[PDB]
């Protein structure tokens, strides 16, 4: 049957060497058990052996008001920070938080997949008892279950192979000097690790970490890119045949709007896709700069506007409502970001980590539409209605016919003069 | 069994008598032919004999381009429009208009039954071919069908009993000339009549033409009436704990608000139910004069305007299009008659006929809202939505919180200063 190798003899610590900090594992009724001290940082307990594919399993528990983690595929480099371990991290957190099995991407990337991508997978860990920890480790999919619960899914490529190492974070309150984490019943299984692989009927949903790319799961679901991530290719400007000569830069995986005067498509112009769409989830990752303006457009006619501006559709604006002077304007707050820009204004508290990349969703079945933030929803609204008939006729598109009403048109992405990035362009057409 | 009485006998006219007009009714193959002329009013063959209750049976035909009709509990009397035919009327009809089955009430309060009430018995009639009708005249009942489909239903006490005749229609161009119209196996039932019925589950649905009255149908349903006719019962004034005491007058079952200088709530101000509604079917009928400005709002909340003008709601626009100023001055006519006034336009093609009464329906299933004119859908929307709140964000109602968004408000009758009619103002309180 299936061959498991055991990582922890549960007599000794054979298999395994101390990193960074200094921090005791003592072996205690055939469990490796960690114990916090002070002054030390984040202590390591790493296999001398490093491992690519995989199936992990140990058993873990830890006191309240602690915090532990499981390395995967991770490294210490000397060249690196001094050698600090570094790498995808299976997250030990009995905190009401509660994103254990979720994957912290330790000293580097930090939050990879925290268990607010998956909340059912929230209650799977039991305090102050023992839990059984599956970790598969195929190719680029890093997997995570917790007592038969699915908690993480993401694919990456960062590093293909590494240890695993057990963490005893350092602590920094005295009341917690001898508060321990324990491991026990520590196996790995190297060989046929597809015959023993947990269907993708029993996963996590899969966060794709490779920018600009569609993993064998996204395929499957039916994403496909709108950015290559690389080329222009699938783009023209609104008003040209081809792609504009100026005002837009594609570096490191990155699709940039230039900075400008922060006029209207007075730089390169608005870009459109090649094609037209009709049902579809749309998804685009980006970035601002302090003031920026900048948005994404759908149900795009690229020949109505032949003068100046912006290109004819509807619009999840994209700013920065702390500095832009355009979200002081509109009506009760209709021209802040993720609004449907001036028609139906985005809630007042919406998840916008300005600091960051942010996802925008948008969501067209016939004549519902939908607009997410950060994979909550700020507005919904239906055309082909007398209500949005009505509420068009008072906007700034009161003058074009059937505005929003047609099943296809073209997305947009807009050209405000501000600096502005895009990555993850991608598209689900629907039925 | 049932006792069956033929009308016409299929051999002669024994039974009937030709009264109006001059058009001829021939015996070809047993049925009674009526012969289309010129220069002739419309021409009837009356029974003999005044029928009160009773089922009414026969066969009929019809050339295309031609309009026919049998008379119910009709009347010729001298000092009625000097001997013309007056009263109920099943509609034969081979238009594209297909009111087959209908109720006309000839040369006198004219369509009483439209098959706009019903518009699933429009498809009943079966041109160029023999078609079966039964009338079910039981007490203030008079219900119709043609090849077994259900086509009108009315409630009236006008003529209790009178005779049953054969329309020829005058005609207008010559190419009508030689048409004609037939009818055979002509027989009535007027014994055990209850034995013999139609249930009301095979019937098509029923209008009261009894004025400010509750049929034994409408209370099985659950109507009530808002306004008795007869007194002030169930109302006061908006800003007042009573009725007004000037601008609003009661006779011949008529509730009137008084002409005025055209001024919003200034004479004897708005009126409003002394109860409040929340899911319901409200049906009011107004007639209107030249120019004139009134309304039916619902989502009431008579305490909100202390000041002058109009209380507060949602509000079912009357108005006179052609002359009010009014209708001028919306956004894409967002204030004309039928529209919710100054948010959704009702459709610039509406069934209205200003020189007569007219039917307003206000429908509200929680959030979800509709208008109706004359049995015909104008508009439908939706509170408390993402859409509502945006385009009141743009209206007159920009200031009031909340606006239209309660489940409970008062129905109110709107003083606008001008000269308009109310009557049967029910409501059907819903689930
Ligand atoms: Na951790
Ligand atoms: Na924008
Ligand atoms: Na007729
Ligand atoms: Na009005």
């Amino acid at each position: 049957g299936q061959t498991w190798e055991p990582l922890f003899n549960g007599k000794n610590l054979k298999g395994w060497k101390k990193l960074n900090g200094k921090a005791e594992y003592k072996i205690v009724d055939g469990a490796i058990v960690g114990i916090s001290k002070m002054g030390t940082p984040n202590t390591f307990l790493a296999t001398t052996k490093n491992y690519g594919d995989f199936i992990l399993e140990f058993d873990f528990k830890i006191d309240d008001g602690l915090n532990s983690g499981v390395q995967l595929r991770s490294e210490s480099k000397k060249d690196y920070q001094n050698g600090r371990v570094h790498g995808y991290q299976f997250e030990i957190d009995p905190s009401k938080r509660a994103w254990s099995g979720g994957i912290y991407d330790e000293a580097r990337r930090n939050w990879l997949y925290p268990l607010t991508l998956n909340p059912a997978a929230k209650t799977a860990f039991k305090n102050n008892a023992w839990n059984k920890a599956r970790i598969e480790a195929i190719g680029n999919s890093i997997r995570t279950w917790i007592n038969g619960v699915p908690c993480a899914n993401i694919w990456d490529d960062m590093t293909p192979s590494g240890f695993i190492a057990l963490q005893v974070h350092a602590i920094g309150n005295a009341s917690e000097e001898g508060k321990t984490v324990s491991w026990k019943d520590i196996r790995i299984c190297t060989t046929d690790v597809e015959r023993y692989q947990t269907p993708e009927t029993e996963e996590a949903p899969e966060r794709n970490m490779i920018a600009n790319t569609i993993s064998p799961r996204e395929a499957k679901e039916g994403w496909a890119l709108l950015w290559d991530g690389k080329t222009n290719n699938g783009w023209r400007g609104a008003k040209l045949n081809a792609f504009p000569e100026k005002g837009w830069k594609m570096e490191d995986g990155i699709l940039k709007v230039m900075k400008s005067g922060g006029a209207e498509s007075a730089n390169g112009g608005d870009i459109v896709t090649t094609r037209k769409y009709k049902n579809f989830i749309l998804t685009v990752d980006f970035k601002i700069t302090e003031g920026a303006n900048s948005g994404v457009k759908y149900f795009v006619n690229p020949d109505l506007n032949k003068g100046e501006g912006s290109a004819i559709g509807c619009e999840f604006q994209i700013l920065d409502d702390d500095k832009h002077p355009d979200a002081k304007l509109g009506v009760k707050g209709n021209r802040k970001l993720g609004s449907l820009y001036d028609l139906i204004p985005a809630p007042e508290k919406k998840p916008f980590n300005k600091k960051d990349f942010n996802t925008a969703t948008i969501i067209v079945q016939d004549n519902h539409v939908e607009h997410w933030l950060n994979g909550v929803k700020l507005i919904e609204y239906t055309r082909n209605t007398d209500m949005w008939n009505a509420l068009v006729a008072y906007s700034k598109y009161k003058n074009w016919p059937n505005f929003g009403n047609s099943a296809e048109g073209n997305i947009l992405l807009q050209d405000h003069g501000d600096e502005v990035w895009f990555k993850n362009v991608k598209i689900k057409e629907l039925k």
